[PDB]
């Protein structure tokens, strides 16, 4: 027979060797039905590569075995084959098919009704199976672009398949699912977890390694957590090596001294003999400790290879009818197996590097650090407590709005609070003029969120005055040119969904982009021209407006609060504009703030000086700072074009000096001024 | 000889595995004079997809075989080759040349003469049909939109055929096929059908399914719930699986008890197989009462099999002309058949209860339902309950204006009465204050007409107060500006055919909007300015107003609308105002609808604290609700801003004591008005 | 002066990525590297006698023509001017150097 | 194919875990070692050009490994492991 390339499934099946399967039966329900639909029978799953439709595919064949499932389907077995082992019998497409023919015969003239799952379906395109008038089955999976690329082209072949959607499942979904495979996996490298520990991480990933998706991510996760903390109880302890390597040594010089005829050598001779002794009959407690929770833990899975093989043989014998002996070794050797686990865990918890089998958190924390290099500080951090501190947190980053900030804070307490719609994420339309830190404030707002620069995005409606400009921003339908470019706003929504989204010039935009645009606010979500509809619950959506600031005057008082209100209700649909979080406003910028910011200026002029070793002493004259403020303030710009200004304006003669040593190692910038223009003062010339 | 890419259909017909296929047999008369044609007989169909076209060519294969025939097509042989698969699953178009030669050359080896079935053909395209007109047929369908992108372009080609179109199928078709299908389903199926549950089902398949088209849609929807039916038949019960279960467990106890010496086992060991007993005695009633009812759904199928075997002898032997044997069969084993089936049903009848052949319509309900979203509970109405009900429901939405949704009950019972126009869908003026939930109430209506809020869409009429508005709004030709993005209502209809229309603040509409849009509603309908057909007769219209808030003095009679609604016929066309199926007025919101507006608001926030697990009770103190009711009382929009006033008074702090813990779950958020200004009263401390 | 707005974006993040996301995603560090672009608009104001007053209207023809923290995101603007026709003389006794020395 | 299959049956006459790392594993891409997993044990190594190449096209694999990129080295690293070399490399022509 040319099983060659086939896995019968059922044959793993019957052997419990498959993983049992969780969750996900209302759809094993639905392809039960494709089967014995009669017009299309043909069971055609799509999802997102990765998360094991395979799985499903095989839980439905688990759930088979145990025949509790359609009658005239109970009969029939199911098995795979990997097409890329397929066209991996022969180099060229014209012997191949003799192949081919032989599969679609070989399981023709097969007396007993067994299905194939046709794996990455669409491969066939690179045919024969119009064979399929009822006397046989397939089941299709593959992803949903190649399927509209491929399928969806060819009329006859789909109107006999009936696509099959697949769910992404959610963090209690996965929970589900790992506290399952949790055993499973502990035995595998014989180990012990905690579930707090599982929940994070779980999360942890779903926040940030996101490349991929739920949930064999965290799997994984667990698997490489597992396998690292087996890996040290595997290795020796530090103190054993370190005496071994130590009392290697020590016999070196015992015998290079037993060689050597001196008073000194047999000095240091009795003496390393002592040092050798010490360390021996100290280790050998500890070296045997160790060498006993080997022989624990050795056990430990022996036991549960044993027990889980008696409760396969059982679970089939029972399937059968092989009531005298599954009875006896059931109610004989697992009672016993039992009390052997029960008494190996006893006699671990009395051997109290000795190192906790348990898995931590911190561990899966150390873990995804290596995989994104952020700080392991943030991350254990509940993303509760910066909630009850972010406030005056930001306001230590800008100042000028403390209203805006804790308005803000308030909306995206109420977000996480879950007090509102839990789909459509909080919005924010700012007005006011630039050089604040508007863009900044944005800014350490991500990265105290979401903490990464590239969370954020831009947007400049400017860019996004056509209505094609738009089509191109949302990429297109693959039937036009924006085929070859996409939507880079929903590729970005598609590769990291936890991040930031900046708008701009929305005053400038066209009018249909910002009505999608308000669908988003209200839909959470943008339906794409294709039909992945991508969830934006993890994202922040900001507009910003400079056009009532001509308002601003120095000085906080409604009038103009109302002014600009109808300054932009005239603008846009006041429903649309019902969908900010809230209305966001700026105002003038009195000098004091300014001068702070001028404060901070020299702070991170004296942080670069600290980047390297050079200490440089920024003595910036209070009057120093009053001409900087005083002077580089832009009734456009604000402070923008001051703070290179004043990079500029010390910079310049500072890295002068520099250069030039002649203010040498550990002396004072002292930032002095020139009747009324400022200059940093060498301590010396040449 | 390479016919293996094609399928003799005429064969499959003369083999009697097709269905007789019935409508549309008028245009089959046209193709057949058509073929009879010297001219040009090689039509194209003008079809829209899936309408199943393909039924349509084979019942022209089953009448062709059946001297349903013009002498010339005496013996042509109606063929099918799966063009889709054979050109594009050519790697290399060579190849896929070369098959198009060979194809072609042996088509011409007519030994007896054929008219293969070909589709695409402007797949074709992409010139090789060199002698098409000649030597060669061709049997051609698709939309008309293919036939003009490709088609239409070439000459010779084109000309070469000539145009024939079928359309949506009626409901009547649709019920005639499926009475049709009902035998033939059940045969495969051994389960019971209801006429009538056919009947609403295919309604509500039309009803919906708009992505998808009749008839097909609701046969293969039909065919899912009977596989569901199907699957529940082919199952045993849960409670006598549950109860074998059971058994198997007891056994299994029985052989382990059975060698154990003591009285504990001895006892509860001749309790097990009492008890299996008991089980047995049970079930095996049950159990042989389910094997019977199987085995006379199995006579059921097997004589519908060999009744349809037998009468397509028979039918074969009439096409041989053996009217001998061929009467023989049809007396001697026909109504003999028919006999048995009557017999089966006596019994199967008589057995009446667990499993159910029938198909209650309950099921193909819920199919749709999760198809849709919406319960049945909701779809069963034919918008007659909807009325029976509508005061009431509508009030359970909005309150306060009992005369307004009164006339709209009573304006909407005429449209759905069929009494009223039903060509010009009754119109309506909303007139009134604003932020009254006008804007809210449009959508009750919505929904509460549809369940749906995607059967409305905005269009207010300020942004409509020009004729450039009247080109953007009603389209126009590809030489106006109004034309690029269709026409927002054009389009907006072109989508639906039920749906109501929102006409917001019709004041701004100029009198030339009120004519235009006069054209439309008149008939509710208009040719759209793009160049399509377009009516929507089954849609709704409304229009809205507030000027008529200026009159209304803060507590409607006649006296002032009186005065209002001439202010109308003299700001607006009254002959236009006549088609204005009732003026919907409004007056002053007194306070207490306005309490009991800020009590539905904080249910829904105590609703959607229910929403999770985080759940206490708000307690609005009377005081409270009414001071803020009188704060959030906005005279320039009723209360429309008071919704966001509330939510941002309480519902900050609140979260802000929930997330730090001052009042936990289930607890009572006193809403208790302190000083005027109401603090969340806090119940935990520091 | 002349370019694809969204080349000078490219351009832009060069400036301020110290490498470059390509088509194939990868990125190049050009942290050691410098950049070069050039303008001839303000010769309308070239007119010998250095005077500010035209530099910003050079500045503002320009931040008409880029975006404003573009022009920022810049390390130094860069001027020019014509030649004194003494400095003219000298640069071409450079020349006939040149010349004398071939 | 078949001496291919030799030694990868050779592998499966094992006295302990039979490792067999592997480089340029593209150069087998542009299938056959799908027999056996828990059997054979190699390690993957190449361009990430040919990653994308061939690595992510066969979804078997792409589900049966796991890249680890490899950082370009930096100057202070150069100068420690060239001592080391330094060392052996004198050694093998005593300057």
């Amino acid at each position: 027979n040319l099983s060659k390339f086939c896995i019968d499934m059922t044959a793993m099946a019957r052997e419990g060797k498959i993983d049992p399967v969780i969750g996900r039966e209302e759809e094993i329900r639905r392809v039960i039905r494709i089967l014995s639909r009669r017009t299309k029978n043909n069971p055609v799953l799509i999802g997102e590569p990765g998360v094991g439709k395979t799985t499903i595919v095989e839980g439905l064949a688990q759930r088979i075995v145990n025949a509790d499932v359609p009658d005239n389907l109970a009969a029939c077995k199911l098995l795979s084959l990997d097409v890329g082992a397929l066209v991996a019998g022969s180099k060229y497409r014209g012997e191949f098919e003799e192949r081919m023919k032989g599969v679609l015969k070989e399981i023709q003239e097969s007396k007993e009704t067994i299905i194939l799952f046709v794996d990455e379906i669409h491969l066939l395109m690179g045919l024969k199976p119009m064979l399929a008038r009822g006397q046989l089955h397939c089941i299709g999976a593959t992803t949903l672009a190649e399927y509209r690329k491929y399928i969806e082209k060819d009329a006859a072949f789909e109107r006999r398949f009936q696509q099959v959607l697949v769910k992404e499942p959610s963090i209690t979904e996965t929970i589900s699912i790992l506290r399952g495979l949790k055993e499973k996996y502990e035995v595998h490298h014989g180990v012990n977890i905690a579930d707090a520990a599982i929940v994070a991480a779980a999360n942890l990933a779903a926040r940030y390694l996101t490349s991929r998706r739920l949930p064999d991510s965290a799997v994984d996760l667990i698997d490489e957590a597992a396998a690292a903390v087996r890996v040290a109880r595997e290795s020796q302890p530090e103190i054993i090596d370190s005496l071994e390597r130590r009392l290697r040594q020590l016999k070196i010089e015992i015998h290079a001294l037993s060689r050597e005829k001196d008073e000194a050598s047999k000095a240091r001779l009795a003496q390393a003999k002592q040092d050798a002794q010490n360390v021996e009959e100290e280790l050998r407690p500890l070296r045997e400790k160790y060498e006993r929770e080997r022989q624990r833990g050795k056990a430990i899975q022996e036991a549960k290879m044993k027990l889980e093989a008696l409760r396969v043989k059982a679970e089939d014998a029972s399937r059968m009818g092989d009531h005298s002996r599954a009875a006896d070794l059931q109610y004989y050797a697992i009672p016993e197996q039992e009390a052997i686990i029960k008494r190996l865990e006893a006699e671990k918890a009395a051997a109290d590097s000795m190192i906790t089998d348990v898995v931590g958190p911190d561990q899966i924390n150390e873990i995804v650090a290596r995989w994104t290099g952020i700080p392991v500080t943030r991350l254990k951090t509940s993303e509760k407590e910066k909630l009850l501190h972010m406030e005056q947190a930001l306001s230590k980053i800008v100042v000028g709005q403390k209203e805006a900030v804790q308005s803000v804070s308030n909306a995206i307490r109420l977000q996480r609070s879950g007090l509102s719609n839990p789909n459509q994420p909080p919005s924010f339309l700012f007005c006011g003029p630039s050089g604040t830190g508007k863009t900044l404030l944005t800014k350490a707002l991500a990265e105290f969120l979401f903490d990464d620069p590239k969370s954020m995005i831009r947007f400049d409606m400017s860019e996004y005055q056509e209505r094609h400009s738009l089509s191109r921003m949302i990429g297109a339908p693959p039937g036009y040119v924006g085929h070859d470019a996409g939507g880079q706003l929903t590729e970005a929504l598609r590769r990291r969904p936890f991040s930031i989204l900046l708008f701009d010039e929305v005053e400038k935009a066209a009018k249909e982009v910002l009505t999608v645009l308000l669908q988003l606010m209200d839909d959470g979500r943008i339906t794409d021209g294709q039909g992945r509809v991508v969830d934006a619950k993890n994202c922040i959506v900001v507009m910003t407006s400079n056009l009532g600031a001509e308002y601003l005057s120095r000085a906080i008082d409604p009038t103009t609060r109302e002014l600009v209100m109808n300054t932009l209700r005239n603008y846009f649909l006041p429903e649309f504009l019902n969908r900010i979080s809230s209305i966001v406003i700026f105002n003038r910028l009195t000098r004091r703030e300014i001068r702070k910011i001028v404060d901070l200026r020299i702070a991170e002029i004296q942080k670069r000086l600290t980047d390297n070793d050079r200490n440089v002493t920024i003595k910036v004259s209070d009057e120093a700072k009053d001409k900087l403020g005083a002077q580089g303030y832009s009734p456009v710009y604000g402070a923008r074009p001051l703070q290179r200004l004043l990079e500029k304006e010390v910079l310049n003669r500072l890295a002068i000096l520099i250069l030039r040593g002649q203010i040498r190692e550990g002396e004072v910038a002292c930032v002095e001024l020139v009747d009324g223009k400022v200059q940093v003062l060498p301590n010396h010339p040449d």
